[PDB]
């Protein structure tokens, strides 16, 4: 064993599916060829984070600021009745706070492609940054009763308190709702979106409310100030700009939404606030095909001023699939996410470890053979897809399960090591039919109702005609130039 | 000489075309059968507004309360370039914080509908109630620096000030906001919806993000109080029920702008907070041809406790259409929003007048009267739209002009008020193509890329499975129950 030395990196774990296919993942594709043993593993069981009282949290915030680049598997923000279940004492929420703050901010979800032959929702990559932190999910809020609310701000630049709101509540039913927007970290995003636009030559958008919450536009204007000074002439030099009419435009929250469905053929990337930026990468996530095939990738910065960057996947343990396993039937999962997240986390460690030691060479050497590596896997795992041989929500029901789908990328990799062109090439494909999906039955009776509802006419007469009166009657027909 | 004498009203006038317009209608449908007098002008213009420093709004709001029946023109709420040319030079904003404070809350957008057979999106009558007060558009905010932010509430129960929330704000550019909502009235609102709803048969919804905002349970909770103790009984005495399930239904609002374009049935009735409100009626406004055919009625409490109505169109003042007949270019203008707002404000004036004078004869049936003329004025306008008669973007371009279609509607209702059915019915229609709509061309050549290429099999040739996978890729496509 001459294997080769993974550099450090926080491995935070979870509990059900998800950890055991991730033990799966590594043993199988990783352990072969890489001593870990500098990754720092850090258990985040529900049972675990309520013995330690959360002190594990502690534990792996602390290593992912000193080292810098973590995976994070889905955990368990426990439900009452799995509270109970469990048993935890003491309940304690989603960690994200936690991470979220020590670490500084953003949000990176963009859409995951098999770039060898299997087309999905959108035919080019589209990249989303929702800003990490601030808006409603961090609000304060109380229910209070008769008298006035008072909003003072205290400077520490040494001026005097001020007066941000004063009203007069009348009612003896009331609620009260207050938060706030940190927009420092609003130009180090901007560099972060426009580059990452750049180099994948992406259409870039910011996507806000501005026009009706006024407080909104600093976010705007922050983009707009980075943008033109920095990177509109390299945007319209690759000829990007044309799209969009020769500058970068804002697009209302509401607007956006819709050439998200629309601009189906992808190459577009939006930033925006936290909360809007959830809602809209969920919808973008069914446009392309499902939540698993979003990135889900917080990018911080350290005390230092070096970049800190954590994936995930974007679902959760998936319960359901433990269960079918303890019961031993046959459990199929997709583990794109979960790959491209550790693969993410692994590709950042190399980065990180060259960058905090420069003038060593057998580092900017390791990170060169991890960037290979990584490359030959995502082949051995897209060719596994394409030759039939993916998880069932891709290849249909003769689909492999989760452990031959591990084992027989395993072996395409292992071969793909040493040349190994033998097979032949897998076929190009096609979306694999969106009903295939778990937890998406549809209702074929409704879709009948609907489409005889459209005729008026025969078996169906669309002829176009009918398609256009849809996409009106559906509001969903694209408005002119003007 | 002999004409009825109008109820005491307040009428609120604007300015361009709908000013011109409901003058006319007025002058042509109304003063041939009705002394107005009683009526209380007030000049909303941008022009008078600055000119008495909104005085004319003050002594509106004054005389709506005492009267408690408005009617109100759309008015324009200046943009930067508008006030440059009307010369303003203290800029007064909306007139709706003044009214509805002066009122009391809650905003009524239900779609409009030519019940002499013409179809629209929505087939059955569907009703809104938008919470007129509260919520993130009469927010609180500011820009602050480094400090801390302090939210304090002062009760008049005599105890001691409450902290909110307070919260360490670092970065040297913060944006805060706080704001309330008041849910007194939400039990008012419950009863004013579901009666109606029960009156209407409409099955009655609430919306909220209860789930991922806490605050807003308070809403689900009153409403469903309500219903249980005084309406549930009565809903499934008519079997409403039933595509419910038993029970008043809660919906995510992500839930419900998926059922909003789901049931093009109707039947069905939604109460959301102010912002949701707004953007879901916009939603509803879009499936059932265009925002023109939703009202926007402002309901409220007077001290006596009488119903307030104030009745509004949910378009503006037409601005192009205004340019056009400066120029004596024709203009065609629906007025059927104006005119149901007219007619609604008439009929509760009429209902005011009884109820503030019992033990008086002739202002009983004079509510009768009015009633039965407006049922008559509905047939008219309604018949000439399914003439052919109507105004262009109904009636395509053979329609009349503003100036002919009043004065066919006049005729024919001079007509029908005498007992003289001769013309002969007009025919049931279905919706007039979309495109007639003013300010709306679709790009046929992109409509032409979705239809042409993307559900290909062969030459058209869309038989389900295109039409199937469509509503699929696109995330249209109804799926499993719970």
């Amino acid at each position: 064993e001459n294997k080769v030395v993974a550099p450090p990196m926080v491995y935070i774990a979870g509990e059900e599916m998800t950890r055991y296919a991730c033990d799966l993942v590594v043993k199988s594709w990783l352990e072969p060829y890489f001593d870990l043993s500098q990754w720092e593993y850090f258990d985040l069981s529900c049972v675990n984070r309520d013995n330690t009282n959360d002190q594990v949290l502690r534990d792996a915030v602390t290593a992912g600021q000193r080292i810098g680049a973590i995976f994070k598997e889905p955990t368990i923000t426990p439900s009452a009745i799995q509270k109970k279940a469990f048993g935890l004492k003491n309940s304690l929420g989603s960690p994200n706070g936690a991470m979220r703050a020590g670490w500084n901010g953003i949000t990176i979800s963009r859409d995951t492609i098999h770039i060898d032959g299997i087309e999905l929702g959108y035919k080019r990559p589209v990249f989303f940054e929702r800003h990490a932190v601030g808006g409603e999910y961090g609000a304060g809020w109380s229910k209070v009763g008769r008298g006035t609310l008072l909003t003072t701000y205290l400077p520490s630049d040494g001026r005097d308190p001020f007066v941000v709101d004063k009203r007069d509540l009348t009612d003896q039913h009331n609620v009260v709702v207050t938060y706030h927007n940190p927009y420092d970290n609003v130009e180090p995003l901007a560099h972060l979106f426009f580059q990452r636009c750049l180099d994948a030559n992406i259409t870039p958008y910011v996507v806000t409310k501005k026009t009706v919450f006024k407080w909104q536009e600093g976010f705007w204007a922050v983009m707009k100030d980075v943008f033109d000074e920095h990177y509109k002439s390299r945007f319209e030099e690759k000829g990007l700009l044309q799209a969009c009419g020769g500058d970068l435009q804002h697009l209302i929250s509401d607007a956006a939404t819709m050439q998200l469905i629309r601009w189906t053929d992808g190459g577009f990337g939006m930033a925006a606030h936290n909360y809007d930026g959830d809602m809209l990468t969920d919808q973008i996530a069914q446009v392309h095909r499902s939540p698993g095939f979003i990135t889900s990738n917080l990018v911080g910065k350290a005390p230092d001023g070096s970049l800190i960057k954590e994936f995930e996947a974007s679902h959760g343990t998936v319960s359901d699939l433990w269960n079918d396993h303890l019961a031993g039937k046959e459990t199929s999962l997709n583990p794109l996410g979960l790959v491209e997240a550790i693969v993410g986390a692994l590709q950042h460690a190399a980065v990180l470890d060259a960058e905090k030691n420069p003038d060593d060479e057998h580092k900017v050497k390791a990170r060169d053979q991890i960037f290979n590596f990584t490359t030959t896997l995502r082949t051995a795992m897209h060719n596994t897809f394409r030759y039939g041989q993916g998880t069932r929500d891709m290849s249909g029901p003769s689909g492999y399960t989760t452990e031959d789908f591990v084992r027989k990328v395993a072996w395409r990799l292992q071969r793909y090591l040493d040349a190994q062109y033998d097979e032949a090439p897998p076929p190009q494909l096609g979306e694999p039919s969106r009903k295939l999906r778990r937890n998406y039955d549809i209702d074929e009776e409704a879709i009948n109702g609907l489409f005889q509802k459209y005729d008026k006419n025969g078996d169906g007469f669309i002829d176009f005609e009918e398609f256009t009166r849809m996409l009106v009657k559906m509001n969903l027909a694209p408005l002119l130039t003007k």
